[PDB]
């Protein structure tokens, strides 16, 4: 999916990481794509060239990759969804969740019944350039009634209070068991 800078320079960084066979998350940048642990807490940096207006707002939704699923709302397999592993913020069937943040919002699309997290959109902290977002995947790509290993996309944007688009980023995302080795292979 194209990107979209907008306005602010909005796009996504990610802490570099190596392919350790113990890494929990890593992020491959030939590939841009996310690698990393069932629940296992991701820090995604939101990057801008200028300062959103007041009261704009990061949302995280996922996507299949395949032009063929990209119509199928992303979700928890049937397993995972009645796991009883909700944190009382997070409806049990979204796979995508917010930590270290008081105001997420779960979310559901009123006409696409696709999920989505929504945070407030925050500058940096003092000495810093970029703002630290940190998700987690609540799936295994291999979740069979889930993605069952069907690749999906992170789509973050960028909106302001109104929910306009602001800016768009990406990456794509393979929740496994072993994210250092898998990187290394997909590389
Ligand atoms: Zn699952």
């Amino acid at each position: 999916q194209k990107t979209y800078q907008g306005n602010y320079g909005f796009h996504l960084g990610f802490l570099q990481s190596g392919t350790a066979k113990s890494v929990m998350c890593t992020y491959s940048p030939p590939l841009n794509k996310l690698f990393c642990q069932l629940a296992k807490t991701c820090p995604v940096q939101l990057w801008v060239s200028a300062t959103p207006p007041a009261g704009s707002r990061v949302r995280a939704m996922a996507i299949y990759k395949k032009s063929q699923h990209m119509t199928e709302v992303v979700r928890r397999c049937p397993h995972h969804e009645r796991c009883s592993d909700g944190d009382g913020l997070a409806p049990p069937q979204h796979l995508i969740r917010v930590e270290g943040n008081l105001y997420p919002e779960y979310l559901e699309d009123r006409q696409t019944f696709r999920h989505s997290v929504v945070v407030p959109y925050e500058p940096p902290e003092a000495g810093s350039e970029y703002t630290t977002i940190h998700y987690k995947y609540m799936c295994n790509s291999s979740c069979m009634g889930g993605m069952n290993r069907r690749p999906i996309l992170t789509i973050i944007t960028l909106e302001d209070s109104s929910g306009n688009l602001l800016g768009r980023d990406s990456f794509e995302v393979r929740v496994c068991a072993c994210p250092g080795r898998d990187r290394r292979t997909e590389e």
